[PDB]
């Protein structure tokens, strides 16, 4: 645990938090749940929350993990972010072998809601639908696309609105990182219809998994995703190959000139446990100790 905490800071500057992705295994191991108790608000469960951990057979969901966080988070005075609802990685052979339209659009209620009613009132947003969108800026042609259509993303909305009024519910990419990228401004575009035709997005998150240098580019990114019009915005699972402070500065600046970036969530807490550990690309190394990067940060904040 770093003394100064950035989740602090970041709320001292107006913002609602600066969290990070953790799960029950991370949380017994090591300086993970110091950490996290100490300088972060917010968590994202890494995986337990995904439609392989939690409804791995048809009606017979499997809560063990999620709860584990939710009661940690609950217990630690930690926001949660719900991810994801909506994906097509990660999803059981039984959901992809669906051909029928009725019925994969009944599954795909039923997965939302249920997850959702279980933990009503206690998450702050939930990415419901991930990764949708293809580089080009057309939509990704997943089994949601090609059995149900176009609709399945309003019906995923409309349905998690339901479930749970309470939660900010968010469509969630990557590569929306530069803003002459096709796939930014198409997802954009795309965001504007859809409210205007009614659909509940509340927020797009940006996942930010940038390569060295990139940070830059997100100064104007971001603010190009905000012109969408929805409520809010976040960097959702940032880290940067190399960790270098230039870049994680740049995309702190970013979303403190955004007057709807809500927070920024870091995907994981130490280098070793990334998802991408060869480019070392966290806040904190191998054995638990803040980078220069969260330094940088923090001077930053202060």
């Amino acid at each position: 645990q770093a003394a100064q905490s950035v989740d602090q800071l970041i709320k001292a500057r107006g913002k609602v938090y600066f969290g990070v992705a953790t799960d029950q295994n991370r949380l017994t191991t090591g300086k993970n749940a110091a950490i996290i108790q100490a300088d972060f608000g917010q968590v994202t469960p890494e995986n337990s929350m995904k439609w392989d951990a939690t409804e791995p057979s048809q009606g017979n969901f499997n809560f063990a993990g999620a709860d584990y966080l939710v009661n940690w988070a609950q217990q630690n005075g930690k926001l949660i972010r719900g991810h994801t609802l909506v994906w097509h990685s990660q999803l059981p052979s039984w959901v992809s072998s669906i051909t029928d339209k009725n019925t994969l659009t009944n599954v795909m209620k039923n997965h939302i809601t249920t997850l959702m009613t279980r933990y009503k009132g206690k998450i702050r947003a939930w990415d419901v639908v991930n990764e949708a969108f293809n580089e080009d800026g057309s939509l990704r042609q997943t089994v949601f696309l090609n059995v149900i259509g176009e609709d399945y993303i309003p019906i995923a909305f409309q349905t998690a609105r339901a479930a749970d009024p309470n939660a900010k519910l968010y469509i969630n990419d990557y590569n929306l990182d530069s803003a002459s990228y096709p796939k930014t401004q198409a997802i954009v575009n795309r965001v504007k219809q859809w409210r205007a035709a009614g659909v509940p997005i509340d927020g797009i998150g940006s996942q930010t998994h940038l390569s060295a240098g990139q940070g830059a580019g997100v100064l104007q990114a971001l603010p190009l995703l905000a012109s969408a019009g929805t409520p809010e915005v976040a960097i959702t699972e940032l880290d940067v190959a190399g960790a270098s402070p230039t870049d994680y500065v740049n995309v702190v600046n970013a979303c403190l000139n955004v007057q709807s970036c809500v927070g920024i969530t870091v995907w994981g807490v130490a280098d070793p446990d990334s998802w991408r550990a060869s480019t070392t690309p966290l806040l904190f190394d191998g054995n638990f100790n803040p980078k220069p990067a969260y330094n940088a940060i923090v001077q930053d904040l202060q």
